[PDB]
């Protein structure tokens, strides 16, 4: 009756990708955490969605914005936070990095 | 005679990306300057010569590390040179998007 269908889906679709990418500087620095299988899901969900890279630098902005608001909390050093830059640029690396395999040269 | 192929070809693809790339950040800001132009060798290069992500993250720390002795007798405010990240971002961003391009859905 009310089908709200509208590209809300995908905005969902980002919303995971937020806490799954939250996982992620979650779990980077873990020791056994299984981030590749949450890597994947976000490498996937963002190649699955056909999803542009700018997309993951919107939700790294807000997210780090986000951790910027706890750091604060946690009285700590936003250092940590100030080092997830390497963690946008190796996320969207790595999906990036399926797009390479994803290639069956067309010459 | 003393044929020297060896990898060093790749890291002399390497030097000129170092070039290139420094004239992104150097145009990147630019007004009028045909970076997408200086952008595609760039991106062509990195794809041509399989060229992984993490590749270009090196140019860059190195990159970063020049311009930081740089700014250093610009007697400005590495302000500038810490927002460089982004462009660092761009430019893998950019070439990927090229990669997502390329992809003639297998399926």
């Amino acid at each position: 009756a009310m089908a709200r269908m509208s590209p809300a889906d995908k905005r969902k679709l980002l919303d995971e990708l937020r806490s799954i990418y939250r996982t992620i500087v979650l779990e980077y620095f873990n020791t056994d955490a299984k981030v590749n299988e949450r890597i994947d899901e976000f490498v996937s969900k963002a190649f699955f969605a056909d999803i542009s890279v700018s997309q993951v630098l919107e939700i790294h902005v807000e997210l780090m914005d986000t951790f910027s608001k706890q750091l604060k909390l946690e009285g700590r050093s936003e250092d940590i936070l100030l080092d997830y830059r390497l963690t946008l640029i190796d996320v969207i690396a790595h999906l990036c990095e399926m797009y390479r395999r994803s290639i069956p040269r067309e010459v």
